């Protein structure tokens, strides 16, 4: 179904961050990281269908945010090059992964809200 | 329609914050708050119908989340006595408003997320 | 120090200068008597607001003044203060540091408490 | 000191003690090179990982082990790490603060910058 969806917010501007780079990587066998899944936040500053339950097998995954251009369009200069979050999925009841990103110029916070659907 | 929402989770087991008791007050003339509105978070760790368009007018208002007992019943002593969010309602456009708090122990944070529908 | 403030701002990537606070207790009554205040320093910290003598067991509310922080750098934030309630001392003296990281829409806050 | 990690507990309100911390600078192969490492103190600070002359320009990344952390508690943790990825000293030598705030699933990660 949808078992991992992105959320990024604005904490400057009290708003969806819209129109966000996303891309999300799992690690391969040779330790490296191969390309996944990316997208575009939306109005919502949403990001949905990235995968589905037959492809998100138990892995380490990673959610690269691309924060730095986001933050140039509104002219501000910001901090970090980038949000990354590492994270592994493992099977234990079914799972759905919220990963919610916080955005400031120096200073972002991220959550994971894993639920059972 | 549904101008006030709050949201509520909980980052120590990435999960929901539910059936958390949230009161709603609005400033008085004299100064004094005036009980509003209030009710408990759902299994979705959200709290829809406080208010109506009609009701919410500007105002100062203050989103009180009572914290303590949440950490309490999952046997965990926490810091804060609750969590106080306040703040000026401003009409300019149409508005809704989301209060979100994230949850732990010794911490929280919130975040107002104001959008036009 | 029994009790010193922090604050930081998020936007900036500076501590939070000259920002008011101002702390009171709740007295026998139920009301909310005027305990301390001051200002942050150029570090972003406020030390010295009481001692230990005067810090006594108690539920004690931190109130920051955010608004005024946002509003005389050009910014029309949303929270009219950030506030901080909580019981202190209840199993003897401890050391209390309050910090709060400040965004126009957004705050955090968090304790930590020292045993002397 | 050019820079400075700190890393706090938001669980127990207190600093974040022994946390490994890893520090590297991305080289001309567009690699991870390391550059620094060390543990927190008592006070969740780390100092000491560099100086003024070795820290040029350059993209560096400051990955903290918050899993060993967590898991030396009994709690499992969300992340496998938490990573900081920023461009120093583009502007001239500054002096850096990374600040983290850790949960078990979710953490803040703020950056203090100072001209010396």
């Amino acid at each position: 179904k949808c078992p991992l969806m992105v959320k990024v917010l604005d904490a400057v501007r009290g708003s969806p961050a819209i129109n966000v780079a996303v891309h999300v990587f799992r690690k391969a066998a040779d330790d490296t990281w191969e390309p996944f899944a990316s997208g575009k936040t939306s109005e919502s500053g949403e990001l949905h269908g990235l995968t589905t339950e037959e492809e998100f097998v138990e892995g380490i995954y990673k959610v690269e945010i691309d924060t730095k251009s986001y933050w140039k369009a509104l002219g501000i200069s910001p901090f970090h090059e980038h949000a990354e979050v590492v994270f592994t999925a493992n099977d234990s009841g079914p799972r759905r992964y919220t990963i919610a990103a916080l955005l400031s110029p120096y200073s972002y916070s991220t959550t994971a809200v894993v639920t059972n659907p």
